[PDB]
């Protein structure tokens, strides 16, 4: 089996790879901004759109992580493979959440396309001398 | 935050929580079918259908986790502890992909209002007395 | 005041009566399949039928009858006294919940019409002799005509 | 499985909270008024409204918890046992059968939109202090 | 800057004046009957009247006064001032909270010209001398 | 009871809160402001919107407070505890006065679209690690579209 999570939306894994892994948003932020913006379509019986189901399954799945840190937290005596075990879930796992979490939020927002072409334009703009670039770098908004 | 995995496909926890929790085949066997069946339909770029989101995004959660128990297999010296949370990742979430995977590869081939209607014609059956039920119990086919 | 439960739905007491004791499933069965299949239904502001308006009233009746059982447990200090009262009230008004219980789902799942169709013939069925009575019987379920 | 007993009938437990407990009338005179005014068509063979079948039901629940003090009355052995299940089936679950009786009682009569108007206005006459309130309490006619 | 909290509903301080402050009831009873007759619509996601808003507004400054006594409870250190604070709270500052409340409750209950009637009316039931005035104080009702 | 100011508006208290605390002008400069743009409209006896019914609280619900600064002057002989007293109340409700007042003012100046698009860029702007943010934030002002 290979599914790669952004085949059926348009994007792969090697263009959200482009971005430096620093420019993401914490989980908190993340979860704030969807809960303040969405959460009545979150919670309704509707298939509202394909980006729903996918955020719908992504914090499912993330509600059960927190789950098993919070049992492993009392559960296991030795405090050195708890928190081993406890920055691993934090860490390797948090930031694929948070590129997916991202790139949802975003999409749902702004639109596929626009995100997807500031991917690309954001990508190339980081690459290039600063001294031959605009000083003011891309920023997704919906104000003129 | 309150997302139910099932409220956008017309079902709830309660109805799949209706039947045993024994009924539900292994791990292996979903994936052997689902791979034998409809691979092709989960590995190309179009929004083919609700179902194949959820289960491309399921799919790709439980590689992470089968990798994050081969990385503890290792970077952990204590047998005892490691021992213990693989049996739990082996088993606590191992249910609930499960109870998942059956459904909607079930729902994928027979359809939905089929399996609705399933679920509550064997939850009906397995309580009634034996001596007044009919000695058959239901079970899904598609040959009359 | 002379008042019989099924008598505003179309069935009466002797009806009912035929049925064995051990036909009837548990209680717990029987609030698990309640729940599953009807409890949005039955939190709902809105009438939906005198069904539902009849098991919205047992529920709480029993309900009640389930906290009394707890308080004597430490207001008592006698066992045989309290083992008598609960085992009383678990068995004898427990054989009523359940027969209530199973005619009104019965009805919700299957029509009121099949359902008394249905107790009419398991009366003759159970009313012969088992020399002469065939081994299984009857089932209830719907039929296409309606 | 969180049920009200009133929200099919326009109303909540909040509401009838207003109302003390020593404001409802005892059982006797209850079912009297009922057996007087409405006998006929609580024994008929059909549903004529919601508070028939509530009416029944509860009736019936009456019933069957009234026979429990008779059984034990000749099967409990113990003074003390014999006098404390009798005590609280008759003063614990008393309140709430009257609770329900008078609603229905009420609303078949007088009509609902009457029995919640009379609830909302005895709420102000209950919250005023004593200075100011009123020696005549709402009452409920159909004069 | 010369604001009247009830120039823009038809009435005035001067109106208000006539009722005395002994009258109003206590903030727990005004607080129950907005929580069961109006909790729906106070948590609704928009604006239904000008009396919606004004019973929002002034539930927030409640609350945010009542964080007070809390916080001076743990963070004073003395007694005398631990308390004189708490008691200018909860008698000065309450009494024109029991106002508001009530004239919002009953104006969404009956009516606002119905209330601005009642001042008018009772206005004068106090003002007749003792041996004239009847028993019975005016009230209002909905039946 | 669970109250948000700003539901029946079309905002929330998520969003007002990306805004740091220093982005907000003091309070005499928003009383300064409300006056000199609409002391007449404040004082109307006439509804005009939601957002004056909603100022006119707020209004009073502060000068009560300032008057009880003045009060304890007078009656708490103890000087830690006076100034812990008026510290606290001129800081922890001074933010949220300052932070409703400049919402309800904006929404009456700019339009409440207006008001809700920069809200929703300003916190995609300030989300944002400063190596990789443009230097200036962005500024609230109308555009000819409506």
């Amino acid at each position: 089996m290979d599914i790669d999570p952004y085949k059926e939306f348009g994007a792969t894994v090697e263009l959200l790879s482009f971005l430096p892994s620093d420019f993401f948003p914490s989980v908190r932020d993340l979860l704030d901004t969807a809960s303040a913006l969405y959460r009545e379509a979150l919670e309704s019986p509707e298939h509202c759109s394909p980006h729903h189901t996918a955020l719908r399954q992504a914090i499912l799945c993330w509600g059960e992580l927190m789950t098993l840190a919070t049992w492993v937290g009392v559960n296991l005596e030795d405090p050195a493979s708890r928190d081993l075990v406890v920055s691993y879930v934090n860490t390797n796992m948090g930031l694929k959440f948070r590129q997916l979490l991202w790139f949802h939020i975003s999409c749902l927002t702004f639109g596929r396309e626009t995100v997807i072409e500031y991917l690309v334009s954001f990508g190339v703009w980081i690459r290039t001398p600063p001294a031959y670039r605009p000083p003011n770098a891309p920023i997704l908004s919906t104000l003129p």
